């Protein structure tokens, strides 16, 4: 309704103070000597986190102007997280430095939009230099290293991730869940396994109790429910009874089919089992074809001139063995030739890139893996729930970080990257003096991350930053050992993707934020 | 509703202060060295914008009177927007100037209604002088220029629009959507293509690309959803003997029909495909006749005496090719008479002037494009959502502005146009001395845009206004380069329509506003 | 609720101050040098108006008593508007004057009830003197003049109204709507105009812009809906297939009834069209016979001993041409006897009385115009919405004023009429001295309008009032030219009816208001 407006430097100060609250809150978590922030939650017990964007998201201020500022820089940490998954704190520190020096330049009466232009040019150039310094991260050693770094110097996490990426490969899927016991644990499921259980509990064939085993069985795949009665199916069972046991996959299996199926499996004339198909309906309908081509069987598609009632023993798929429990169904191997199969693993790759980003990629690469690779799950150990949350957060951080490292390569850590490219951009100049100042502002702000890392140790940022600028190559400061040295040799690695993204995102919002000559909001 | 009344100068001052708050808020965005305003939003993050009407709309003041003033002048920016789409800020600045100088004139005790009379006369003359100064904007260079100017000196956007307008021809449509990646992108679809997919994936001919290609097919156009194949059948048998494929368009095609159709296209009995009609009921039924006349077939209307069972090969439409994928359908080289096409486009032009703006103009011209011209979409690149808002806003501004240039021609930018016609009206006089004063108020106020453009650079407006008024023709001040020169030669162009509009709209509300002797509102 | 009572002068002051607030608010709009009032509105933008009653209606005051006063005198402006349509401001000023001098007289201890009697007697006499002074207003010159005057010296309005009233005659109907473009436009539809559109768009004939033309067709008139009446129809269809096209008018034509009609106009058996009947159920059936006698056709009433299926080729009416679009239908040159036309015109004349003056007259005069004469519509041009409200208000004012003048004639403007009758009543006396004082109060108050018109110019009202009171006849003051002269020759004319009304209503509420010895209201 009724508004309140402020103009010029008067508004810039309020906005800046607002930025500074969010930034000062996020800064303490930066680097190895960084400390932890506690975020209250109304419903439960509090959460303790070193994760930057988690802290940033929770910040909101009275005094609506300061709040506007904070709400604006919150976006840099949020997009940093949503793109890379690590380095949010760094992106925030960069944003703060840029806003500060930038507004300082505006106070000098320099043209703000021109400052923005200079900054953005400086950033594009710096991004080129970054993409240049990057060296591929391939061998499991380096991977374990960047893993350890994103995890705040927990070696176990890095080595565990290196192992997982080693077993299921890069293309393979890796997920992380809460662990029961205190030790971190890595579970790896190979081959075709999907998450659904047996419809009838009577099917257990083994002293394994819940589990069910079928040796070299035949697999039947149906698009439609058997939900009516057992009428249509038995013609297939008659051919299936000749030499083999049988596995069923469909939409669902109702009583009339199930009970009779049970009675026949009990004596049993032939051993049979039935489970729901893996996913939600359409995706799952797509996954039935996966199971089909994998087992060398054919899907029965109601919407074609193949009828559910008529099917022959050759229509069935074959497998070495199959195992079912309350949770998942498993095929121990496909009997179909790898030419056609790998044809389908390759052809699904055209489906891999799409407007759905990672939503499709998790379960699609899941699909690809289940056919070719494997799926992995990391159970994070902790004593208490408050340790559990933070620990798992660092783990997911390390996972994102390693994926980024693998994808875009890595550059020297400890914030030595940005300062190193900044030294290469010293001769860069713009169209006018204002733009020159903008560039110089950006180049100054790229020192921020390192100075903050040093500062969290309670040491001179000026001195360390200088003695680093005195050096060449990967020479940098090791904050944990509080000594200088070669970063790459010390195994301190920043994934290029996260440094690149953090810088890009910081400059994007700070650039716009320093062009503010007016602010409009609701009344207090 | 207990009221509160104020009279005369006592009330005029409150009104003026409010106006001054709205205007001073909008002004900072004026011109190239103009700056940005931040608008808080309850639901989301704040918005950063250089767009004038965007800032104007958000303004509301506590004091009911001041608020009445602001709420009244907000309309000039709004109408500016609804007519031109650019020049909102300018229209606001003109309104502020006229109001200020006018109320001062009332302080002299002059007759307000006569001041309005004088102002309106001066404006009426100035518009003609503008129509004289306006020169055609045709070549892609000029278009690119006005684009660049309205876009706040982003040349890329200016070139993009000129290019697009070149590719889709006149009557072709150009729209802008949020872009996925950081770079700007121009997409162009030529001819008749609508967004619907094949109903069954089994229809696919010539895979991969999951596309269906029909060479010289028959197009079937149905107003109703297709459930049974009985009603469907005769025409299909007629086409199978015909030697040709068949394309289907309806509200939808239900199971029995799809299934029968799929099985028949599979057996290799007939090559067929089916897609939904393009829009919602009135929209789709309206577009069915377009597609019909384009392909020379006749729509089967249950609501007329054609029933689907009775259908003829002549009821069918024909085309050179049709191509369908999961997303879009395309009709290539329809066989419908060029006569019929220009007939229906002409018949749509009567719908073009329809009193309901925005989407009606947008989606109607869209249809036109599909029949004759082509459609284009400009995707705006940005790192973050706030940058996306700023860039995309500037893009639609540049878009409307270029369209305005094409329609009404262009005049010298930098507001040098208004001052130039104002010098031409210097000998104008009215019926009495007061009206004479009104004219002078208008002519003095036409300097405002230029003086503000200069003022936002932090330079003497007085001096620039003088040295410009000393000159003639298109000689003006370049605010970006902060040096003088010919406006047209330096490519600073104001679309004549937005400049003409800004002035008329400003004058209409301000003229009335200075006639206020009393103000009535609710009590605090 | 708990009340609050005040007695005598203490309460009278409270009433008076409120009256004075309403009045001082309305007065500022009086005469040519009058000014404008701004009225806040919660939902939308504020409203700017010179219209008196509009300002009056919006007034309500905190203090309950002052509010009682204002709320009571608001009724004079309201009744003035509801009767005349102009002269609201004048009526208000009269009321304030009368109330003021009256309360003054009450302070002298005069019997209020006697004062009321004196006032009313003086007024009743003053009306006679007015109708004596009244001169016929006929010629388009005069019409244009009083029109222009009520419109606040906008000549275009006077000319437009004169054009319409000359074109459509007096009895003809005139309405006013918001205009598309900036310029005022007068549209005139001669002959039989019909408000409803075609039910099927396929009926379209040779014209474009979706119009249908039938040359020398037959007219069909039905009381009942045609749906299942499809089969009833053909007996008539035989003549339509024989020699000529066909037109249908009824309650409605449902689906499948319509379709058959369309198909035949397509195949080319018969050219036909169908539209809904004009009005709501009972009103409309009366207008059907009008159309019947106009075209020489006969109404078919299912609700009479006219049967639906059987009708003859001669039972139909004939016309030169008919034209239909989405909005309106038009019948050219009915073949019905002038005997029948003037017969229905004459038989409606007892109905022009219509047992009331208000609701019915509006749409009845519409019917009257449509049958013999013609209808006119004035579209009002404006740049912006706030101007549109103001312009159309003055236009509607001028329209009412012209009709009033034509019916009752005109008298000299500038409020010189009343001051002229006041001189004639100088010898008037009552029953006792108090009543005499009342008479003199009315006569004294009749000077008020002129003195206010003068006062809004910032001139001595006393001086102009005296030097005007010194002359005779139509001698008066022109406030726009600010010099004296003959009023009617200068084209300043007040319709006798509005002055007569203003005086009567003002006297009615003011006479009673001064009789107050006590006031009761709710507590704060
Ligand atoms: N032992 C270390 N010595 C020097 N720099 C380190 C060390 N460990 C991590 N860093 C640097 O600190 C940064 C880690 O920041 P962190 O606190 O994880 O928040 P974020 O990852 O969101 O920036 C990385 O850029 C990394 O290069
Ligand atoms: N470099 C420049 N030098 C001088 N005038 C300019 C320059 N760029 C734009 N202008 C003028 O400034 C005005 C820009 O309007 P803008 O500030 O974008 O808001 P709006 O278009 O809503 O008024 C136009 O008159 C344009 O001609
Ligand atoms: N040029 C003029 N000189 C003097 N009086 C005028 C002039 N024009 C109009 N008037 C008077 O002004 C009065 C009407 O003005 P206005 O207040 O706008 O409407 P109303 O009072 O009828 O509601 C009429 O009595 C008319 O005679
Ligand atoms: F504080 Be982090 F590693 F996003
Ligand atoms: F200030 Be704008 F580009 F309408
Ligand atoms: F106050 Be008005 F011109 F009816
Ligand atoms: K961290
Ligand atoms: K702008
Ligand atoms: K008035
Ligand atoms: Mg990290
Ligand atoms: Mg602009
Ligand atoms: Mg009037």
């Amino acid at each position: 309704a009724a508004k309140d407006v402020k103009f010029g430097n008067d508004a810039r100060v309020k906005m800046l103070r607002g930025v500074n609250v969010l930034a000062d809150a996020v800064k303490v978590t930066l680097g190895p000597k960084g400390r932890n922030v506690v975020l209250d939650k109304s419903f439960g017990a509090p959460t303790i986190t070193k994760d930057g964007v988690s802290v940033a998201r929770e910040i909101e201020l009275e005094d609506k102007f300061e709040n506007m500022g904070a709400q604006m820089v919150k976006e840099v940490a949020s997009k940093a997280n949503d793109a890379a998954g690590d380095g949010t704190t760094t992106a925030t520190v960069l944003a703060q430095a840029i806003i500060t020096e930038g507004l300082k330049a505006v106070a000098a009466g320099m043209n703000p939009m021109d400052l923005k232009r200079g900054i953005d040019k400086a950033v594009t150039a710096a991004v080129e230099e970054l993409k240049a310094l990057s060296v591929p991260c391939s061998d499991s050693k380096a991977i374990a290293q960047v893993g350890t770094i994103s995890a705040n110097s927990d070696e176990t996490v890095g080595k565990l991730i290196a192992e997982a990426m080693d077993k299921v490969g890069k293309e393979g899927v890796i997920t992380v869940e809460d662990g029961t016991g205190l030790q971190d644990e890595l579970d790896v499921v190979e081959g075709m396994q999907f998450d659904r259980g047996y419809l009838s509990p009577y099917f257990i064939n083994k002293p394994e109790t819940g589990a069910v085993e079928l040796e070299s069985p035949f697999i039947l795949l149906a698009d439609k429910k058997i939900s009516n009665i057992r009428e249509m199916l038995p013609v297939l069972e008659a051919v299936a009874k000749a030499g083999k046991p049988l596995l069923i996959i469909a939409e669902d299996v109702e009583g009339e089919a199930l009970a009779t199926l049970v009675v026949n499996t009990m004596r049993g004339i032939v051993k049979v089992a039935a489970v729901k198909a893996p996913g939600f309906g359409d995706r799952r309908k797509a996954m039935l074809q996966d199971i089909a081509t994998l087992t060398g069987g054919t899907v029965i598609s109601e919407e074609i001139g193949m009828e559910l009632e008529k099917a022959t023993l050759e229509d069935l798929g074959q497998a070495k063995r199959v195992v079912i429990n309350k949770d998942t169904t498993t095929i121990i191997d496909g009997v179909g030739e790898e030419a056609a199969i790998q044809g389908r693993v390759a052809q699904i790759r055209q489906q891999i890139e799409e407007a759905t980003s990672d939503y499709d990629r998790e379960k699609l690469q899941e699909r690809v893996a289940k056919l070719a690779g494997g799926v992995a799950v990391i159970k994070v150990g902790a004593a208490t729930e408050v340790e559990m949350k933070e620990k798992k957060a660092r783990v997911e951080d390390a996972l994102h970080a390693t994926r980024a490292a693998v994808e875009e390569g890595v550059v020297a850590g400890g914030g030595v990257a940005l300062i190193r490219v900044a030294s290469k951009l010293a001769d860069l100049r713009g169209q006018n003096e204002d733009q020159n100042v903008g560039i110089k502002v950006a180049l100054r702000a790229m020192e921020a991350p390192l100075r903050q890392i040093v500062l969290n140790c309670g040491e001179e940022p000026s001195v360390v930053a200088n003695t680093v600028k005195g050096g060449d190559g990967n020479y940098g400061y090791n904050a944990a050992t509080e000594e200088y040295g070669n970063m790459i040799d010390m195994g301190i690695l920043d994934p290029t993707k996260v440094t690149r993204s953090a810088l890009q995102y910081a400059a994007s919002v700070a650039g716009l934020m320093i062009t503010t000559e007016c602010m409009v909001t609701d009344l207090p």
